[PDB]
């Protein structure tokens, strides 16, 4: 079997194994910041830099999945707790879409909210034009930040949040689980063909935008992921 | 909402918060040793010894859970390695069957395979009688040893393996992932419907069985769980 | 180590985690209310379901432990706000005494003031036959609900109360640090040796008693705990 | 009552409620960096601004307090995480002392060990110039770094730690839990006469350092205090 295996407990600039896209910073403890708080429509992301082949042509399998993180959000004074953050998947020449206006994007998508990925949104502000619920959420996107489904969740400021989540090749299965500091945890879960969705090989990573009122501190504290592909 | 977490990264005897059933044994180093290797058809259990609420019959609702935990099977001289452990939910009063052959029943199900339990396998015995497939295997058990789903799976002898489960209550989705010592992962996911197959209180523990010429060391080395119900 | 940890935002009936004896109610809200406002010498206690082992003969070592609660008094018309809560350990076979008179026994004692108990009173009524300070105070009880020692406080109807405490095993110290709706910090500790005082296994809870005329609204709105003992 | 509340979720450079000492940073993220890991014997403190009246000549009253804090401990590539975070209480003309070695000093001491301050220490590394154990350990300092007493503790990288701590006048008791990733509490009190070994008017505060060979990242998230005073 084919597998891609990794672990981040911190990061680092001159570290060739992580893509650094538009305003993405590394704090001096480790952590990665994705938007910058003095910028109008800031959009940063970040990429493992191998591409995982997610797929075989030859043989039509399909790999299965194993990923953690863990990030944080924080409210800066004044401005609108805002965009979120986005955990996605995309072609392996992916890269912040061109003229980005940000916010509501999480900088994955055009205006009208379309784009070439699969993620899991954290996402902390309702925008109408993409459909959102009313309230802070975790959403499933296909192509588009107008979610495939959503769950109420609750993005709290200052706190460590930690993800997990596994893709069922068999199955389809895209399953994630939120541990929140209160103790409870969220999950949602959706049928997502990768194989039908996505490249032979695509590029893991996460994404965070703000607007001209809407910005907040966005981190990403540590990942793990495991891939495996069945090569028989 | 309504949470229940613990960790467990060793676990004692007089530890009020595991029950012990049949041949459990706790090890000077912490670990839970599920069977006994000088008894024919051992049969060994622990349990969180509280009753978890899984589901509510006033609200509807139903709980989501994410459990982590890490076993290591070891063969012995001579007998033959089985026949694996089983991860179960159960009603709050079980207890190992009566009259139990352990073997291929995996200590949660009568001599024909049915029992009243959930239960995520990880079998190292091909019983006929219970159609198990040829090799190694993690199944998908529901009021039976005969899974209503197992994926290929290979029980290395002296290796740690983790797992991570993943209850999803509106899918109704119980999705497993399990990391091997050569660092691949194997995943299975089924929908399950804990509320039609459970009673509303239930426990959640470990059972390995081995028979007359099959038996090996089953030890349980950690176990962490957070389940969440909503409560409106 | 063996840890005994869970956090309580709300309640809930039914819920396996907690045990209710004599007069409880949940309330819509998730507030926990110890006594029941139209009946004579009512008598309400809660406990953490699991029994916590608090020390252990093989070994000798006693357990350290943190915990945090949030409570709310509230008078009623015509009645004489009476008696207050009590955040008490006890053996895990605890039961409200036979024949209480609730009122100034706070549940927990006897006619004469005696009990098997250690615990942390928030006492709202004078009574002469128990030694009670004139004023409102928070008390250290040790198998009595006349004080081993108390501070002078001031119980505000309708005011949410933050407590917080502190058992040193090493030290054998009790520390309790109050903060009042005004702002101000109220603090008492006292030694005391619980492997000498109490069993090996114990039970964590709350009681509240009124009397015919001394009722009031006894109110546990929240409750984190985190205990652990050195094991071999 | 005289009575000292505050709390800090966040912190800014800018803010005069602080006083900022050495090496000390505050991140975009509003966590307070206290040592620079490019600067050989780095010491960095952080300060309450505003003096705190701890007693009184005129009455001889001692103040009460409760005060939580998290805080960050993170290894660095090719570095000893070292030396470790301690809270501290200190004259209100408290500096870094001249010439500091940093090091095992944690920024409050000479090079033999000794100053004017009374502490609690996450020391990370173990100094034998200054008797300490051979793990990782909290400790209660009085004038020197030499501890009065120590507890084994572990510093996990990456970890946000939570700390509370009460000081009863009455008792004199400085009691301490520290609330570890792995679900563990740890517990530290010693009787310490603030009054005997303090001027009237302290500064509160935080204070971290590094060496040649020792570095690592020390962090302060957030911050609440609560002081009281008996004024008549
Ligand atoms: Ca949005
Ligand atoms: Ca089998
Ligand atoms: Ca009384
Ligand atoms: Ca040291
Ligand atoms: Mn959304
Ligand atoms: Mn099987
Ligand atoms: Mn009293
Ligand atoms: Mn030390």
């Amino acid at each position: 079997a084919e597998t891609v295996s990794f672990n981040f407990n911190s990061f680092s600039e001159g570290n060739p194994a992580i893509n650094f896209q538009g305003d993405v910073t590394v704090l001096s403890n480790g952590n990665i910041q994705l938007t910058n708080l003095n910028k109008v429509n800031s959009v940063g992301r970040v990429l493992y830099a191998m591409p995982v082949r997610i797929w075989s042509s030859a043989t039509g399998n399909v790999a299965s999945f194993l990923t953690s993180f863990s990030f944080e959000m924080k409210d800066i004074k004044d401005y609108d707790p805002a965009d979120g953050i986005i955990f996605f998947i995309a072609p392996e020449d992916t890269q912040i879409p061109a003229g980005s206006i940000g916010g509501g994007t999480l900088g994955v998508s055009d205006t009208k909210g379309a784009g070439h990925f699969v993620g899991v949104e954290f996402d902390t502000y309702s925008n109408s034009e993409y459909n959102d619920p009313p309230t802070d959420h975790v959403g499933i996107d296909v192509n588009s930040v107008d979610s495939v489904k959503t769950v109420p969740w609750n993005s709290v400021s200052g706190a460590v949040v930690k993800v997990t989540v596994i893709y069922d090749s068999s199955t389809k299965t895209l399953s994630v689980a939120v541990t929140n500091d209160n103790g409870d945890i969220t999950t949602i879960a959706q049928v997502v063909d990768l194989k039908a969705k996505l490249p032979e090989r695509v590029k893991f990573g996460f994404s965070a935008s703000g607007s001209l009122g809407g910005r907040q501190i966005h981190l990403i504290r540590s990942w793990s992921f495991t891939s495996t592909l069945i090569t028989t």
